[PDB]
This record gives structure tokens, sequence and C-alpha cells, in this order.
């Protein structure tokens, strides 16, 4: 009964208002139910902070997103439909309805705009509007050791410049205050992008309170790689993190000197 | 009946396929009916050429566009509804059905994404996808003397570089071969954008046959100015051409040194 914007309306709101964004997906609900996820062990301080931010209302300073799953599941792949309609919502729908009482939310799938869409025709337009958020911007990327967002592809080639804060690939929440301090030291006037699972959501909220603009964009790199491959399955990549292969086994980095030169702090 | 894509679907096609685009609006149908328009006098070679291009089918090399008016006019302002439904289509509907027999067409309103829309919420996203077509590209802009596309706004600030071929502000068709000659001399590998009324349509078509990529984007600058000012009416601008003020009275150019430096040929 919760009202969730489409991807097109969510991205347009970010383009219109310049708002920050924080997204909550199935893994955040897992932790709010007291259950660990693969790259974040359960932590009560984390779950309470996630439990708090989910209940917040959206405005021109910060848009809060939920999975666009409370209606029209025919939009998604048969595997995605089976997950939401037969696994997640049976468990947690009454939790969503209890906690999430804002008038409206953005779509958490602005990060996930390809592989699980039944019709992939509009994906090109989603990635185009995403790229417009950072076109000609100086960027601060806050991501984990294996994320390597944009490494090996042209996702961020339209940005003016990139600096990166490298965080733990898992259980990053225990270093949250150290990460925040690194962001303060290096952010200047840059747009902050974060790819950091549950920790990213607390990070964005906290940095918004300090007057930064930050976008939680999660697994955008994996979805972009699949989009460029024309993939039909969540094919695992060998040289960086892959969405829904969250244990990070069988990864060996390729030498990227541009990436290495963008690192300004390493907390992994 | 004729099947016309939405603006969202048309822009996504150009992003996906990299196709060139030609759009036909009410002024071209005016000429195909043997009538002069304000900035283009009747010429039998032009009108026959426009009718010929209108009848062509769209593909990954070239998308042919028509006004998205044969259905769902509730999408537009009442002024636009009255024009198409009581003025244009009463005269020319049987001509459209006779000439336009392709399976599908793009939307000519990819150039017109704001002032005549009833709901202006998605316009921000339309301009974002348009900007992505030329982001980080070297551009060759082919336009009339009063067009001054991008002058005084940030429409093309995301482009890598701009050269301009300046043409007659009206009756440009009489200089078509000289304009084409200028394009061959200065285009190199640049993306060609044209804002040149009915001559733009023949130009793009002819340039496609020679293996260039060209986008007929017409009155995009006026719609962007209205969008940025949040206008609710087609307010006339005093320092350049304004769409639907086509006689070009009462125009005094602002001195723009970037514009001046971008001109590489002048045929006005
Ligand atoms: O402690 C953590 C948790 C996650 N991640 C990264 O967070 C990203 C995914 O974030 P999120 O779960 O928000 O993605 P979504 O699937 O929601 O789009 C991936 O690049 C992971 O490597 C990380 O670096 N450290
Ligand atoms: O001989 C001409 C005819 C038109 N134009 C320009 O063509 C543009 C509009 O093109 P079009 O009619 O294709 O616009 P649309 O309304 O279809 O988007 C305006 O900038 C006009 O100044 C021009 O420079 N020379």
């Amino acid at each position: 009964q919760i009202s969730v914007l489409s991807i097109n309306q969510s991205l347009d709101y970010l383009l219109e208002k310049g708002a920050s964004v924080v997204r909550f997906g199935d893994g955040e609900m897992d932790l709010v139910a007291g259950r660990s996820i693969v790259y974040q062990d359960f932590d009560p301080e984390l779950s309470a902070r996630l439990r708090e931010i989910m209940s917040m209302e959206s405005d021109e300073r910060l848009m809060v997103c939920l999975p666009d799953v409370f209606t029209g599941l025919e939009r998604y792949s048969i595997d995605a439909q089976n997950f939401w309609s037969l696994n997640h919502l049976p468990h947690f729908l009454e939790k969503y309805k209890n906690i999430c009482r804002a008038p409206w939310y953005g779509s958490t799938f602005i990060s996930r705009p390809y592989i699980d869409l039944e019709d992939k025709t509009p994906s090109v337009g989603y990635f185009a509007k995403l790229k417009q958020l950072w076109q000609d911007k100086d960027l601060l990327i806050v991501e984990g050791l294996t994320s390597r967002s944009g490494v090996g592809n042209d996702l961020f080639d339209g940005a003016r410049s990139i600096k990166r804060i490298i965080c733990p690939s898992r259980n990053a929440y225990s270093k949250l205050e150290a990460i925040k301090q690194a962001v303060r030291e290096h952010a200047d006037n840059r747009l902050i992008l974060t790819m950091l699972g549950p920790t990213a959501k607390v990070l964005v909220y906290d940095l918004v309170q300090e007057g930064y603009r930050a976008l939680d964009i999660g697994h955008i790199d994996s979805e972009y790689e699949w989009f460029q491959m024309g993939a039909s399955h969540k094919v695992k990549l060998s040289h960086k993190h892959t969405a829904e292969h969250n244990f990070d086994q069988d990864i060996e980095f390729r030498d990227d000197q541009a990436y290495d030169s963008q690192i300004v702090a390493n907390l992994a």
C-alpha cells in the first residue's frame, strides 16, 4: 500500500531537486529483522540506524528509496518475481507496512536498472540519466576494496575528476567513524558517491546532516557491466566484485593505474 | 493507423542505436501541401523531397519522426490540443495516412519537450537524455543566423567542443548545396546537430547517405530557455530567435565571444 516511484520518476526527482539519495533493499530489511547478510554481520547499532532512516520522509534534501515491489511485479524477471512474491514479502511485508509510513519513497532499483527488468529496452535511458548526475562533476567515490566501480568500463568517464575512499569489502560499519573522517578530509566540494552496502545508508544520512550531497548508488557497476555485455544472467566477473556474488571468492584485480591514482585513503 | 513513439522511447532509440534523426512537424506538412511557411517559402523541389523522406521507414541508421498527435492529445496543453485537433488534423489527416505508411515513427516532439506539455514533471529527464547525446562530443552545429542555440544558457556546456556553420535564418533551402559543402569541409569526425527548419530535414537525409551522423533537433533551444525560466507561456526572447515567433522581428544580438569564436563558416 506503500507508494514507490518508478526509476524514471526517481531519477527525474534527483535531476530536478539535486537531492541526496539513500536506498533500502532486501538486505537492509534482513538486518532490520535481526539477520546478517553476506557482506555485513548483524550489528544492533547498525540495524537501529537503518530502522530509523527507513521511517523518514523524502524531500528536496534527501530522497529515501524502497524496492518497487508492492505492485506490478510483472515488470521483473521470473526469478526476481519469485524472490519478492514468494520469499521476501511473505516474511517482511508487515515490517515494511509498519515502519515505512511516509507519503512516498524513491525506487531502490535506480541502482538496479537492467538485469532483473523483464523488458530491457528502457535501460539505456536509465543509465543515461544516471550519468547526468555526475557529468562534469568532481567526484568522491566511497566504496569497498573489491567494488572497483567504473574500473574497466566508461561509467564515470564523463566526470570531471575522481577521488576514492577505499573501505572494507565487508563489515564496513565497524569503521564508519573512520570513513566519515576520511570523507571530511577529502570531499572539498565534490559530489560523493557511495557503494558500501548497509554502511552506505548511514553514511549518506550522516553526511547530509553535515551539508554534503551524497548518492547511494550501490551495485550500479555490476548492472552496467551486464548491460554492456547484453547479459541474460548475473554472470560473475573475475576481476572485481559482482552483484549477488557477495562472498567475493575468486577475484584477482587487473592492474589499473588510473584507479590506483584516484585513491586518497584506504581503510580496507 | 500511424504508430508514433513517445519522447522517452524515441530518445532511448537514439541512445541505443546511435541513429541519425529527422523530424517532421506541421510546417513541413504545410509545405508538402504546397504552402509557404514563415521562415521557408514554397519551393517545389523541397516539398517533393520532404514528402519523399516522410514516406520512409525508420532503422538503426536513421529515425524518421512525426508529431505524436494521432492519439492521446490529453497529454498536451489545451492550446496545442485545439491546434492539432481543430486545425492541423482536420486539414491534413488524410495526407498523413497517404504518405506515412511505415511500421513506426519516432516523435517529432523530442525537440519540443516542455512548453506544450500538460504535465511538465518529466521534462527534466527529457533534457537529460538529450544532453547525453552530445556529452563529451565534438559538435558541428548547423543553424540559422538568429538561432544562436545554446547562447546564454548551458545547453551544450557538456560538449567537448563546438564549431558552427551559420546559414540563412529563413529560406535556407536555396543554399543547401553550399551548406553541405561547408559541412564536408569542417565536419571531420564531429557529431552534426542541425536547427534549420525544413532544410534541416533534407540536410540530415543527404548527409546520412554520405555516411555522417546528424540529428535534426530544431527548436530545442527555445524549449530549454522556457524550461529554465519555468515559463507557462511561449514568452518571446529579445536577443535571439524564439520558436513560434518565426518572423524574427525585434531581435538584437547579445555579444557572445564564445559563439563568435565557434563560427567556422557563415552563409547567412
Ligand atoms: O561492507 C560493505 C558492504 C558492501 N560493500 C559494497 O557495496 C556495494 C553494494 O551496495 P548495495 O547493497 O547498497 O547495492 P544494491 O544491490 O542495493 O544496489 C558493492 O559494491 C559491495 O562491494 C562494501 O564495499 N562493503
Ligand atoms: O531557413 C531557415 C528555417 C528555419 N531556421 C531555424 O530552424 C529552427 C527550427 O527548426 P524546426 O522547424 O525543425 O523546429 P521544431 O519546431 O520542428 O523543433 C529555428 O532555430 C529557426 O531559426 C533557420 O535557421 N533557417
